[PDB]
DNA sequence: CGTGTTAGCAGTCCGCG
DNA sequence: GCGGACTGCTAC
C-alpha cells in the first residue's frame, strides 16, 4: 500500500513524524528539514520557478529551518519580499508526500476517554490537580475495545471492585443496563493506589499512544487534568510521557476567580468531540453537556444516579465506573451517527495539513493552493499585513409584512463558489478594472456593458477570460465533491418519504428490512416490495434511510462550508490571499444577480399572467427569491384542484417547464453583459407552499427580513408525506427560547398555516390555562454567560448589566459558602429565570448552569419565587403577538357586537 | 494563532411638565 | 411607559 502520513511537528530543526509505511506498520521519524524559500530576480535570469504573476524567482536552499526563518526576517528589514511556504511542516508534508493520499483508517489509533475525579470541595480545576484519579475509560480503535482504569483505595473511599456481571444487568434488576454489544469489549483493570494506576496508564500510553486523540472535552478538563496530575505525583518529565516525542506546551488563560490551561501534547492530534461537534454539526444547543447532547442526537435516556457526582463513587462504585463506561460509548454513538472523524480525516489529508487544522478554514485552503501551486512550479507570494476594514455584502430585500397563501421559491445553487468560478475570480486572473455604473444601473440593464474582452463584476474588478485561476480550480474540485454527496442525501431522503408514506399501510405479517442503498433513488421493483412489508421492517429501512441522510448531510454541508469559507477567507487579513477587491467582486455580482432575477420573473410572469407591473417577488436573500404564486393559482382558479397534491404537481411542472427556461434565459443574458467565463448561475425551485386544499390555512407568513414561516409541500424534490414546516428566523428557531415555548409557537404557527385563526385561538387558550404546569427547566429561558466579572461589582450588578448576567449575579450571592454548589463557568450557557417581587434573592432574576437542575439548596425557592406572568408575557404572547399582527390574525377573539348575544 | 456581512429582538439607560 | 441609542445575543 502507499504510505501516509499520521502526526507532524516542527521542534527546533527537526520535524517529527509520525506514519504508515509501504508495510502498513507505524513508525516515527526525525527529520532535519531543510527547506526552501524562494525571491524574485533579474528576467535575465533563467529559472524554472515563477511567482503566481509569473514573474521568476530564484530557489533558496537552507541548511536548516531557523536560518530559513532569520532569512525571512533579514528580508523583512530590506524592505523585499521573502517567497514560499513559511510553514515548514506543510512544505515536508508537500515534499514527502507528492501524490494523492490515500489513506486506511483502520491503521489509525484514534483514541476516545474519559476520567472521573471525586472532589468534595467543588470543581476539580485541571491547573491544581489536587484530587486522585479514581477511574479512566479509555477506547482504542484498532483494538476495538474499553480498557477501564479503576481506583479501589482512595483517601475519599475504599470500595469493592465493579462487576461486569451486574453492569450488563437490566437497570430494573438492579444493573447499569451497560449495552450488550461492548460488554464483551471491556477490559477491566483494578487497582489499590493511583501511582500504580497512573504508571500503568502511562506504559498502556506508550503501546497505544494515540494518533487521533478524542472524547467529550478532553480539552479542556481531561487532558490537562491527567498532565497536571501526573506531574505533581512523579515530575513533569514523566507527564511528558504523553507525547511520543517527549514534548508538551503549557499555556494558561486568566481573567478575575478561576485559573484554566490548555496542553499541546506534540505528536498527536486532539479532536475534542465537543468542538467538532459545535463546527460541524450545524446546531446551536441551549446545553452542551453529554447528556443532553446524546439525548439529542441518540434519544437516549438521562444518565440519571441518586446524589450528587462527588457522592457517587462512595454510595455506588458500581454505577460511578459504569456510567464511565458508558460516556465513552456514547461519544462513539455520535461519532457512528454523524461521522466528523471521518469528515476530519477526509479533510486533512486531502489538504495535506495536520489534522487538528480542520478548525482552520484558512489553514486548509493555504495548504490546498500551496500544493496546487507547487505541482506547478509556482511559487506563493509571502503573507503581508492588513489592517482590518469593513466591506458590502449580501442584499436582502425588504418584504410587505403580510400573509402569503400560495408561495413557491427559487435558489442559486452554490452561489458566491459559483460566482468565483463564473467570474474567474483569483489573486493572479486580475486583468485590470473599468469605471462603475451605480449597482441599480447593471441590474436594469441601462448601464455600458464593462468590457468586451474581460470577465466583469459590477464592483469594477475584472478578470481575464482564458485561463483558469487557482482559487476558481480548487474551489470546483471540492464543490464537485460536495454535489456528490448532495446528490446521496436527496436520494436518502426522497427514499424516506416512500418509506413513510408505505407506513401508511403496514402488512401484517414477519419480514426483513431490505438489503438497498439508500444513497440512490428505490427502483420500481424495491418499491414494489416495500408496499407488502410489515410495519417493523419499515421503521428499521427508515432508521437506515435516516442515517444514509444524516451521513450524506455530514459530507456535503461541511464540503459547502469550507468553499464558502474560501469567500471569507478572501476578507480575511490573515488569509495569504487577502483582497478586498475580490471579496467585494463576489459580493456586488452576487447583489446584481439577485436583483437582476427579481426583475426578470416579474417581467416574465406579468406576461404570461398577462397582467402588467406588478410585484410577485416578495422577498429575497442573498441567492434566494420567494414568488407569490396567488395569480398562478387564480389565472386557472382553485375550484379545477382535485386535491392539495394537484396543485402542487401544477406548480412544480409550472416551474420546471415555464419559469425555470425564462430565469436561465435572463442568467444567460446577464453572463453575455458581464462577458463572463462560464455560465453558472443556476437558479432552481426550491419549496412549493401553500394551506391544504380547501382549509382555512393562511400557507404562509412574513414579519420583517430574516422572519418568516410556510407550509412546505415540496422541498427540492422531496414531495413530503406529510406538509413540513419550514421556519426562518422566528423564535420557535432560537435557542434561547424555552423548549416547551418554541413547541407551543410552532404549534401556533402550524395552525395558522394549516388550520386558521379559529383553530388557533382553540390552541391559545388552552396553553395559557396549563402554562403554570410546566416543568421549570422547559420554560427556562437560555443565554451565554460573557464576561461575568464585567458586570461584578461586589457581587452585585454594575452598569449596563444583561439581564442573563444579573441572573448569574443573584445565584452567586444565593450559593455563597455551598462549598460544592455548581458554579457558573465563564462562556457557558445559563437557564435564566425572573422571579416575582419580594424575593429572598433580591433581585428580579436567577440563573444558573443550562442541561442541570438548579442545585436543591435554592431549587425550592427559585420554584416558588418564579415569575409565571412575566415569563408567559415575555417568551410566549410577545412573538406571538408578532407573528399575528404580521399575518392580519388574531391570537384572542376581539371584543364586538355579538358579544351581546347569549 | 485566526472564513465573511446582513439583520431582528431583548435589554439597560436616558429623556420626558 | 414608550421612543431612541446602545450592547449582547442569536440567516445568508
Ligand atoms: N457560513 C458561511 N460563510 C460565508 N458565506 C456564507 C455562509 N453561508 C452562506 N454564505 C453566503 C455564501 C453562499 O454561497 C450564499 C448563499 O448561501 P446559502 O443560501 O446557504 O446557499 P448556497 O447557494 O451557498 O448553497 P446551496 O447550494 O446549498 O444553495 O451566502
Ligand atoms: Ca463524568
Ligand atoms: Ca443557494
Ligand atoms: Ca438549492
Ligand atoms: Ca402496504
Ligand atoms: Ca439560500
Ligand atoms: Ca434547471
Ligand atoms: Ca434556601
Amino acid at each position: 500500500m502507499k504510505e501516509f502520513y499520521l502526526t507532524v511537528e516542527q521542534i527546533g530543526d527537526s520535524i517529527f513524524e509520525r506514519y504508515i509505511d509501504s508495510n502498513g506498520r507505524e513508525r516515527t521519524r526525525e527529520v532535519e528539514y531543510k527547506p526552501s524559500l524562494f525571491a524574485h530576480c533579474p528576467e535575465s535570469q533563467a529559472t524554472k520557478y515563477f511567482d503566481i504573476y509569473g514573474k521568476p524567482c530564484t530557489r533558496k536552499l537552507f541548511a536548516n529551518m531557523r536560518d530559513a526563518s532569520q532569512w525571512i526576517k533579514r528580508m523583512e528589514d530590506i524592505g523585499l519580499e521573502a517567497l514560499g511556504m513559511d510553514d515548514f511542516k506543510l512544505a515536508y508534508l508537500s515534499d514527502t508526500y507528492n501524490y494523492e493520499i490515500k489513506y486506511d483508517h483502520t491503521k489509525i489509533r484514534v483514541a476516545n476517554f474519559d476520567i472521573e475525579v471525586t472532589s468534595p470541595d467543588g470543581f476539580p480545576e485541571p491547573s491544581q490537580a489536587k484530587h486522585p484519579i479514581d477511574a479512566i475509560t479509555h477506547y482504542d480503535s484498532i483494538d476495538d475495545r474499553f480498557y477501564v482504569f479503576d481506583l479501589l483505595n482512595s483517601p475519599y473511599g475504599n470500595v469493592e471492585e465493579w462487576s461486569i456481571e451486574i453492569a450488563a444487568k437490566l437497570q430494573e434488576q438492579g444493573g447499569d443496563e451497560v449495552p450488550s454489544e461492548i460488554i464483551d469489549k471491556i477490559i477491566y483493570m483494578p487497582f489499590d493506589n493511583e501511582k500504580e494506576l497512573l504508571m500503568e496508564y502511562l506504559n498502556f500510553w506508550q503501546q497505544k499512544t494515540p494518533v487521533i486523540l478524542t472524547g467529550w472535552n478532553v480539552e479542556s478538563f481531561a487532558i490537562p487534568y491527567v498532565y497536571n496530575r501526573i506531574k505533581n505525583i512523579f515530575g513533569e518529565s514523566t507527564a511528558k510521557r504523553l507525547s511520543p516525542h517527549r514534548k508538551t506546551r503549557v499555556k494558561v488563560i486568566e481573567n478575575m476567580y478561576g485559573s484554566r490551561e490548555i496542553i499541546t501534547l506534540f505528536g498527536i492530534s486532539v479532536l475534542d468531540y465537543i468542538d467538532l461537534y459545535k463546527k460541524f454539526s450545524f446546531t446551536n444547543q441551549p446545553s452542551y453537556s453529554l447528556d443532553y447532547i446524546s439525548e439529542f442526537e441518540l434519544n437516549v435516556g438521562k444518565l440519571k444516579y441518586d446524589g450528587p457526582i462527588s457522592k457517587l463513587r462512595e454510595s455506588n462504585h458500581q454505577r460511578y465506573i459504569s456510567y464511565n463506561i458508558i460516556a465513552v460509548y456514547r461519544v462513539l454513538q455520535i461519532d457512528a451517527k454523524r461521522q466528523f472523524i471521518n469528515l476530519s480525516l477526509d479533510m486533512g489529508y486531502y489538504a495535506k495539513i495536520q489534522i487538528q487544522s480542520v478548525f482552520s478554514p484558512i489553514k486548509t485552503w493555504d495548504a490546498i493552493i500551496f500544493n496546487s501551486l507547487k505541482e506547478q512550479n509556482k511559487v506563493i507570494p509571502q503573507g503581508r499585513s492588513h489592517p482590518v476594514q469593513p466591506y458590502p455584502g449580501a442584499f436582502v430585500k425588504e418584504p410587505i409584512p403580510n400573509r402569503y397563501k400560495y408561495v413557491m421559491s427559487f435558489d442559486l445553487t452554490s452561489l458566491y463558489p459559483s460566482i468565483i468560478r463564473q467570474v474567474n475570480i483569483s489573486p493572479e486572473t486580475i486583468a485590470g478594472t473599468f469605471k462603475v455604473a451605480p449597482l441599480h444601473d447593471y441590474i436594469n440593464a441601462v448601464a455600458e456593458r464593462p468590457s468586451d474582452v474581460y470577465s466583469c463584476s459590477p464592483n469594477g474588478m475584472m478578470y481575464y477570460k482564458d485561463r483558469d485561476g487557482v482559487v476558481p480550480t480548487e474551489i470546483t474540485k471540492v464543490f464537485n465533491q460536495r454535489k456528490e454527496h448532495k446528490g446521496y442525501m436527496l436520494a436518502a431522503q426522497r427514499n424516506g418519504e416512500i418509506i413513510k408514506e408505505a407506513l401508511h399501510n403496514p402488512n401484517l405479517s414477519v419480514d426483513e428490512p431490505l438489503d438497498v442503498d439508500y444513497r440512490f433513488d428505490f427502483s420500481d421493483e424495491i418499491k414494489e416490495k416495500i408496499k407488502k412489508l410489515s410495519a417493523k421492517s419499515l421503521n428499521e429501512m427508515l432508521f437506515r434511510a435516516q442515517r444514509t441522510e444524516v451521513a450524506g448531510m455530514t459530507a456535503q454541508i461541511n464540503r459547502k462550508l469550507l468553499i464558502n469559507s474560501l469567500y471569507g477567507a478572501l476578507g480575511n487579513v490573515w488569509f495569504r490571499y487577502y483582497d478586498l477587491r475580490n471579496a467585494t467582486a463576489i459580493t456586488t455580482f452576487g447583489q446584481m444577480a439577485l436583483q437582476w432575477i427579481e426583475r426578470k420573473v416579474n417581467e416574465y410572469l406579468n406576461e404570461v399572467c398577462g397582467t402588467e407591473g406588478e410585484a410577485f417577488v416578495l422577498y429575497g436573500d442573498t441567492d434566494s427569491i420567494y414568488v407569490s404564486a396567488d395569480k398562478i393559482i387564480d389565472k386557472v382558479g382553485e375550484s379545477k384542484f382535485r386535491d392539495t397534491n394537484h396543485w402542487v404537481d401544477f406548480l412544480d411542472k409550472f416551474a420546471r417547464e415555464r419559469m425555470e427556461p425564462a430565469i436561465d434565459r435572463g442568467f444567460r443574458e446577464m453572463c453575455e453583459y458581464m462577458n463572463n467565463k462560464q455560465h453558472l448561475m443556476f437558479m432552481d425551485r426550491e419549496a412549493i407552499a401553500g394551506p391544504p386544499l380547501g382549509s382555512k390555512g393562511i400557507g404562509g407568513f412574513w414579519t420583517g427580513k430574516k422572519r418568516y414561516a410556510l407550509n412546505v409541500w415540496d422541498m427540492e424534490g422531496t414531495r413530503y408525506a406529510e406538509p413540513k414546516l419550514k421556519i426562518m428566523g422566528l423564535e420557535t428557531q432560537k435557542s434561547s427560547t424555552p423548549k416547551a415555548v418554541q413547541k407551543a409557537l410552532k404549534e401556533c404557527i402550524r395552525r395558522m398555516l394549516q388550520e386558521g385563526e379559529e383553530s388557533l385561538q382553540e390552541y391559545f387558550k388552552e396553553f395559557e390555562k396549563e402554562f403554570r404546569q410546566l416543568n421549570y427547566i422547559s420554560i427556562a429561558s437560555v443565554s451565554s454567560a460573557n464576561n461575568i466579572a464585567k458586570y461584578d461589582v461586589g457581587g452585585f450588578p454594575g452598569p449596563k448589566c444583561p439581564f442573563h448576567i444579573r441572573g448569574i449575579l443573584t445565584y452567586n450571592r444565593a450559593i455563597k459558602g455551598n462549598i460544592d454548589a455548581p458554579q457558573v463557568v465563564e462562556g457557558e450557557k445559563v437557564y435564566v429565570l425572573p422571579l416575582r417581587e419580594g424575593n429572598p434573592f433580591g433581585d428580579k432574576c436567577i440563573a444558573w448552569p443550562s442541561g442541570t437542575e438548579i442545585t436543591d439548596l435554592i431549587k425550592d425557592d427559585v420554584l416558588h419565587w418564579m415569575d409565571y406572568t412575566v415569563l408567559l408575557e415575555k417568551t410566549f404572547i410577545k412573538p406571538l403577538e408578532g407573528f399575528t399582527s404580521a399575518a392580519k390574525l388574531d391570537y384572542e377573539k376581539k371584543a364586538s357586537l355579538f358579544d351581546m348575544f347569549d
